[PDB]
């Protein structure tokens, strides 16, 4: 009926399983595209999946030709099946969106014409160290080594600290397109979840990231230390990007905080994001049925999107060995309000996005207060 | 690791459903006994299920073969059957619990050996007027006509002895002195390897004796009657073997003491709200304590004010979907829908569970959503 629709997500990883819970609970069909057994399949057991990637053409059409609206769980999808298949299914959010967005150099070009302030860059037109050494003296030391493809949990990112780092630098991001991007000094990262609907715009709180070697770690919501002054650029800054992009659905918006107390956007996202994690014991509506909603052009009321209590998710990354990120569960379970979710993702690989737990309380020093011990024990592999 | 242990439960409704949900944010695997495409298998693509009823020996026997424990989201579960194989897996709780809970009368009689304050009833061991008029003449009407296995008649003088004993014909019964309760009330109780917690005192409210509506914690009662009830609640609970969560329906009587109703052996109807309300469900919880895994006592704290109004079937087969659709557009308002698909007249179809920083303020959100369910 309001829920008779199929929705077809492309990919199906924790985020994908994320919106699935969402789609669980109001009884909409959710067919997924990707691996067998994929973190989202495994908790829909029905026959509308696909099997094959989300970068795969055919696999791509397939999805389409069965299901109402397709929605994206990751950016790095083939688009040009997208345009394709427009004809025969709603998108959401746009491919064009999707496209722009998937290359870092390009979504960030496609941004700076509306305006969007943003650190300094330079495309590598070729992998030399010439090159490199070049832009190196172009925009100084250290730089954020970064491939336009194809990123995301730091995974195409690299730090240049000299001109020594150079071939490692190189090796690393080794045949991808790159582009280096002048250095960020931030006092602090901030994030803002949008949502796009047919006839409004929405709106989480501004929460405070901490990233350690390019990945997220942890999210305090709200953002601590922070005037209402700053809270607000940061959301006029961040609907401001989003509104740069065609598309019903949820944005991620990723943005630095200057010592100057000025503010600069990181990138942007056209997708459920791992800053809104908190957003599930957080608020009344997730950001996971949100994106639903907004995709189903169902009602979402503002209301639902204020946070209920001060919250901190911390991610379980994959350490040293594969069994380390349990131990870290493991310690959740006994950490006083903090909600324990696991990827189902296997392989647990050093760096790997596992799991996260979220905990509440009342006020965020309390919070601070349940959470450290586990943040101890985390630190430590 | 420590959620490499598999649990088999019997049962797939929204209770299992609920609790598979649970597992599977903490990978742990659920092999569910119940027919195929069940509410609860729907959220759990793998191989380990069971098709069949948790009523044949059989189907039963098959799946304590592929788990660790078993457990279950029913009440009438063969427990002979389950007693059986408790030698093969470990049932949590108790068959013997679940045994001597499934009959009230029995779980009744248990429970005096104990001190648990209840109404003072009779036992019908003939199902004659003669024999029903005469427990009326010690227990006053009207009492409550009960079967010890929808089944309840209330009865109101000696005249209504005759329409009150076909209406509970096959059954066996006692009937139940009168409880003059001004609140009913429930507690969920979590029994571990090692104690007995339990949620708030919450407020329940029924329609046509179905469970209708729950505030979260109950409304103008004082914190002395809720200790008193959550006190009440663990104290008879502890008088079972076995772990895992249970729900204690209370009466609140006039003079604000407290009489216990019933306890069913599992997550229950009353608890629903402790998903989005407290920091680990009922579902959680009663995972954790089967599994012996830590339950931190503030996790089962209220953080804020909620009302659960549960979607019951009208008669038509798609009213839920009015409910739901309605509750899409309430503030705070989240929505569960149980995927039990068909709506048939006073079937559970789902809940919804509103929330505020305010008791005050749940309740004007909801509101509408009451009106229009009411409407229907
Ligand atoms: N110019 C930069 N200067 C300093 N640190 C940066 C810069 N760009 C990225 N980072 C750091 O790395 C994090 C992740 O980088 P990002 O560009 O967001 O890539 P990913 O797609 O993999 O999220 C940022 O949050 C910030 O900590
Ligand atoms: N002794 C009693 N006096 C008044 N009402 C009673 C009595 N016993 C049961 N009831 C009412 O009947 C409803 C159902 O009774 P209960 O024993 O919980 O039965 P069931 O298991 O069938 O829900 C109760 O929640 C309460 O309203
Ligand atoms: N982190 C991220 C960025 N873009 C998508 N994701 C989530 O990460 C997945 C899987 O990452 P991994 O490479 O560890 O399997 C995606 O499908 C989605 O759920
Ligand atoms: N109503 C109830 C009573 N005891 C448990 N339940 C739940 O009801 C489900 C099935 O309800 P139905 O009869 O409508 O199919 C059970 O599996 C369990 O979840
Ligand atoms: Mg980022
Ligand atoms: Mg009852
Ligand atoms: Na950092």
């Amino acid at each position: 009926m309001w829920n008779s629709r199929k929705v077809g997500v492309l990919g199906g990883g924790q985020l994908g399983r994320m919106l699935v819970e969402s789609a669980n609970r109001l009884n909409i069909q959710v067919n997924v595209l990707d691996a067998d057994n994929s973190p989202a399949k495994q908790i829909s057991a029905h026959d509308g999946h696909v099997t094959g990637s989300f970068k795969e053409r055919e696999a791509v059409r397939q999805l389409a030709k069965t299901c109402d609206v397709v929605t994206a769980e990751i950016e790095h999808v083939d688009t040009y099946a997208l345009e394709e298949v427009a004809s025969e299914v709603k998108i959401e959010p746009s491919w064009q969106a999707i496209r722009t967005i998937q290359n870092k150099f390009n979504q960030k070009e496609h941004l700076r014409k509306y305006g969007i302030p943003m650190a300094e860059h330079r495309e590598l037109v070729e992998n030399t160290p010439a090159e490199l050494a070049k832009v190196g003296e172009q925009l100084g030391y250290p730089l954020m080594l970064k491939s336009k493809t194809m990123a995301y949990d730091g995974r195409g990112n690299f730090r240049v600290n000299s001109q020594d780092d150079i071939p490692e630098a190189l090796e690393a991001l080794k045949d991808r397109p790159l582009y280096a991007e002048k250095w960020a000094y931030f006092k602090m990262e901030l994030a803002v979840i949008v949502v796009k609907t047919k006839d409004e715009v929405l709106s989480y709180p501004t929460v405070e990231t901490v990233q350690e070697d390019s990945i997220c770690k942890l999210v305090y919501a709200p953002a601590r230390n922070v005037s209402d002054a700053i809270n607000q650029k940061a959301q006029e800054l961040a609907r401001k990007a989003v509104a740069a992009f065609d598309g019903k659905g949820v944005f991620g918006v990723e943005m630095f905080l200057l010592e100057d107390d000025s503010i600069m956007l990181c990138e942007i996202a056209s997708r459920i994001h791992n800053s809104g994690h908190y957003t599930i014991e957080g608020c009344a509506l997730s950001q996971f049925d949100a994106h639903l909603r907004a995709i189903l052009d169902l009602p979402i009321p503002a209301q639902s999107l204020e946070i209920r209590q001060p919250s901190i998710m911390l991610n379980i990354i994959g350490g040293a060995a594969p069994d380390t990120h349990l131990q870290a569960a493991e310690c959740a379970l006994s950490i006083p309000n903090a909600s324990i979710h696991l990827y189902s993702k296997g392989a647990a690989k050093p760096g790997r996005k596992m799991g996260h737990i979220t905990v509440t309380a009342p006020t965020m020093h309390e919070a601070e207060t349940h959470i450290q011990p586990l943040i101890d024990v985390v630190d430590r592999i």
